[PDB]
């Protein structure tokens, strides 16, 4: 074979959403220093055992002539690595080995040039040859969630590869991105099992999210693992709605809001409705028509005549939802009359108070907005699912924890995660703080029985990098945010998954 | 003399007074779980070894008296080579017999194919194995109670350390766990795919660093202490003693198995129980606790604190509309600690206990103490703000949100307190016990507690105790301190920790 002995080459590459890798012999996007540190660390690692036996050993990096010309001259040859250039027009390049083709080079290297591992650093001529001929067994790929103008493209990865590793999602001010590993498709010590004190042979879980992904550092795996856990181990229970659900109690997810915006990528999520709902909460509204007028229908069934009449609200106007979330956030303790009454100056404006306290006393440990107003529960169309939330400041960063008493994992939860993430970013901005973490506590977490097929489909889908959130920096008071001031960039998702509401 | 006789592995079960036998029998009632542990531990063959020789077995060695203490119908122990040491019996059916240990170990390793050798007592054998350094690993079941006995496990030499601890388990009669003693003498992609520095300085503080298998629930708490000391931000707070702080944790405790009263220091249980009873009765009068020799709320009811925080017209120890008031009278107009609130406000505790009985699948089983309208009247707003029950498989669980968590002082009380409350509610509702899930928001260690918590996180946990409530108690208001009993509590010494106000 022409390529006898030239296999197990490892690719590093960074690829835009449209598959572009190069533009006018340069990188098509603004410099991502993080990504270069990742290439460098990836391509210069020698296992400790190998380095102790041959302390001067290095890895090899191979690239095409044009890619060599695309690297700043002061950085060449790439440090701590044997640089190999392929060319049929140039014979000699300072500090590098030069070969006329790949097969010659790999063979020469492995027989005559002691080294550790060989890496392929492009361009497309090389990537294409390496992929077209089965020579690569692993690909380290940086995924960028944006299209870029370009003239040089990464070839399609064959379906013989699968993603086995995904990093957390990162972002610059111009793109969101992550790091993945692709590999070709083709146990714990006994004391671990013994010292659980339980059965040493446990039936493994019936459902596992993305079972081919071994390194699972994308934050969305927290959610997918929860879906799989409830399906695997949840108890089927009746509930208020009349559609039964699989249920399990107590989870805690966290999302680093400085790095990405946690809008699920495993289905297309309706962001516009999330933003409109949040703005409605912030303005204190209990009038469901304010959402219908904006083509947001998420609260419609809970304001309808037949639901109201079914739950004792026979004197309530349609879509008068009672003293729910927004009324509690802005008017806790005020006497609810109807959705048309004037509550200016009535009750306690918790949102205003807490935002002011974050500014004036950030180390306070009572930065809480509470919607569980025990005195008003009976008056609400539905008691709040997201009950309570608390802020925290350290090192000039704002975090938020939220208690969700009841968590419809298929429908509500994805909205709830995005909602509090926006709110936290809004509060951080108006308080001049950076972003910490959103911590989401799930109490009764459940999957309605009519969503099982949808969730089964969803947990097999490989997450894309999360998008990023940009708020208009001119907005200085939380009441002034409008939907045009809240922008999610670089959202790449799998298709929407229809999921029917029980009620 | 013992050349080639090392690396013997001991299994044993030991009571708190070191007793292992009584009248040539086991001193405690039978723990079937413990025997499964023994059987599983001593019959295991690695899969690589088992496929190369499919008939291979481990060896179990015991003294003659231990062999005579095993029911005849179980002998020889199945799937193992049974070896008895004796100078008076020469033949035992189904077994090998030797006159001493060195002879037997040498004969076995030279002439009797086998996998691993286990030492199953008695004290004549354990004493020989330990005195002569022949053991490298000990699987030991720790029982938290003393038993009458006449046969004792020898002291384990300080050349051994505990390297594994199971969760705590319990029967009706004892709490126990499994531990491993041994002699004191990450693939790159995992580092790369974090996307952060590949060279990561180890945390400055690590709880019980010799323990590698860390299945005791108390490690959740100790790990948090170490995490806050290692990675918490030092910042000011209301008290004027700074604290190291980190945000957002979640612990869980299986209340069916044990009672999570910390064992790494002696915790003042009596005060936890009296405080809980005071909450349940809806009291806001701090004198009701002082009269019972419980002073945990005393500084917060003092004139000096009241007057500095603007409560100049409040009687001393009138704490205002705090926890108990909100539990039993949410929405009532607070006057003072001497007023009658009978039939005023919403009795959340009563309402939720009834709903657990009538509609356990309800998803609003919440008691909330964060009464925004009353916060300004409280001597201190509640630390444990909100709690929520859950029922599945005839078991009650509870989750509680703690806004502010003094890891040194308050948190150990808070864990035990909600554990008792959940057990109490389960009993009056006819349910079993699920889990207590404890959510920590601002979790912190005051600077003057750093020395104390450094001492504490190096202590090896004992098995947790167990809770027994008087079974005759039908209504939550009828529990008295005599009805709430913690059994088998073994702990390290108390650690003094001063309150920052
Ligand atoms: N984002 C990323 O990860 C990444 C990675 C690499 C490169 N890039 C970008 O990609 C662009 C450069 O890649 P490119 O594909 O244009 O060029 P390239 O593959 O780097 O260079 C092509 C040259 O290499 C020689 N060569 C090697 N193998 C060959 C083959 N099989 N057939 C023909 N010639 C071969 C030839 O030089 P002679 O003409 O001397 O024979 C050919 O002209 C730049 O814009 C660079 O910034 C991006
Ligand atoms: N909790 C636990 O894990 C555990 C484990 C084991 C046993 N036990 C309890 O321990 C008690 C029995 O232990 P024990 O200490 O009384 O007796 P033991 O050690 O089992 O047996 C003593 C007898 O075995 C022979 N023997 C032991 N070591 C020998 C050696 N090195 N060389 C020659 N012969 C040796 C001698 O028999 P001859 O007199 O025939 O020479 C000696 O009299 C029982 O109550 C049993 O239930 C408890
Ligand atoms: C994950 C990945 N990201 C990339 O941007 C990338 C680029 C190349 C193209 N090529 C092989 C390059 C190597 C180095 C370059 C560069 O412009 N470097 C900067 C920073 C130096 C460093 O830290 O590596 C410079 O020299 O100024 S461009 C090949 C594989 C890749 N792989
Ligand atoms: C059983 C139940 N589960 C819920 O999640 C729930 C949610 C709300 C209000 N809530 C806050 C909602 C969030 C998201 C929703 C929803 O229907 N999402 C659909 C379509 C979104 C759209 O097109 O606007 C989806 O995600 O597929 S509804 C009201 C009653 C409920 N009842
Ligand atoms: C951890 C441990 N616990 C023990 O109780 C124990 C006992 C011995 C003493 N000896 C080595 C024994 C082996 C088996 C026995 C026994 O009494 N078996 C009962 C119980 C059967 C079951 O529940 O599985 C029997 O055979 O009926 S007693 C040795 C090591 C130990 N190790
Ligand atoms: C800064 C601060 N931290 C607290 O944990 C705290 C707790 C209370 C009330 N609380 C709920 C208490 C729980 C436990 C306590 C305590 O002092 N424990 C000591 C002594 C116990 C005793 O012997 O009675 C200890 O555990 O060492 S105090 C009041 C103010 C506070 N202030
Ligand atoms: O923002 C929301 C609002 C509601 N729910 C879900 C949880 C339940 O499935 C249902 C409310 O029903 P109850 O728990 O109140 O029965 O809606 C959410 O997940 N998020
Ligand atoms: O049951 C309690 C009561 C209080 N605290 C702690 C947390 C804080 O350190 C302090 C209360 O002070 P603030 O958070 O309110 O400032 O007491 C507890 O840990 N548990
Ligand atoms: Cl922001
Ligand atoms: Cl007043």
């Amino acid at each position: 074979n022409s390529y006898e002995g030239c296999g197990d080459l490892t690719i590093f590459v960074a690829v835009a959403l449209n598959k572009v890798i190069g533009h006018k012999n340069q990188i098509p996007w603004p410099h991502i220093t993080h990504d270069f540190r990742f290439l460098r660390n990836g391509t210069t690692y020698i296992p400790p055992e190998v380095l102790s036996k041959n302390p001067d050993i290095q890895n090899v990096v191979i690239f095409g002539r044009k890619t060599y010309e695309s690297i700043p001259k002061a950085s060449l040859p790439l440090k701590n690595r044997i640089n190999v250039i392929l060319s049929r027009t140039v014979k000699e390049v300072p500090g590098c080995l030069v070969y006329e083709d790949l097969s010659t080079a790999i063979r020469d290297l492995r027989a005559n040039v002691p080294h550790n591992k060989i890496f392929i650093l492009g361009g497309s001529f090389l990537y294409k040859e390496v992929l077209d001929n089965g020579l690569c067994d692993k690909i380290y790929l940086t995924r960028l969630n944006k299209e870029y103008p370009g003239d040089t493209y990464f070839p399609d990865i064959p379906d013989t590869f699968e993603i086995t590793a995904i990093s957390p999602t990162f972002s610059t001010d111009f793109v969101s991105y992550d790091f993945v590993i692709y590999e070709r498709k083709d146990d714990p010590p006994f004391d671990q099992l013994l010292m659980t004190g339980t059965d040493i042979s446990v039936p493994k879980p019936k459902y596992v999210a993305c079972p081919g992904v071994r390194i699972r550092n994308h934050e969305e795996f927290q959610y997918l693992d929860i879906l799989a856990d409830v399906l695997s181990h949840g108890v089927l229970k009746p509930n208020r709605t009349g559609t039964d659900a699989y249920s399990k109690f107590g989870y805690q997810m966290r999302f680093d809001l400085s790095r990405s915006f946690p809008l699920l990528t495993t289905k297309k999520v309706a962001l516009r409705s999330i933003i409109e709902e949040l703005l409605w909460f912030i303005k204190g509204s209990t009038n469901g028509n304010d959402l219908l007028a904006k083509n947001v229908r998420i609260w419609e069934l809970n304001g309808r005549r037949d639901f109201l009449d079914k739950n004792g609200f026979t004197d309530r106007e349609e879509h008068d939802l009672g003293p729910i979330y927004g009324f509690q956030w802005r008017h806790f303790g005020a006497e609810y009359l109807d959705m048309h009454a004037d509550y200016t100056g009535k009750g306690i404006d918790q949102l205003a108070e807490i935002i002011n306290r974050i500014k004036t006393n950030p180390n306070d440990r009572r930065l809480i907005v509470c919607s569980w107003n025990v005195s008003d529960l009976k008056k609400m169309a539905l008691p709040p699912c997201h009950c309570f939330f608390q802020f925290y400041v350290s090192d000039n960063k704002l975090s938020c924890m939220m208690h969700q008493r009841s968590c419809d994992l298929g429908l509500g939860v994805p909205f709830n995660i995005a909602s509090y993430s926006i709110l936290t970013a809004m509060v951080a901005q108006v308080c001049g703080l950076g972003l910490g973490e959103f911590v989401h506590n799930l109490a009764d977490a459940h999957i309605y029985v009519d969503h099982v097929d949808a969730v089964t489909t969803q947990i097999a889908r490989i997450p894309h990098p999360f998008p990023r959130l940009r708020l208009n920096p001119d907005i200085r008071n939380i009441e002034d945010f409008t939907i045009d001031d809240i922008v999610v960039e670089d959202y790449v998702s799998h298709p929407p998954i229809p999921m029917a509401m029980s009620a």
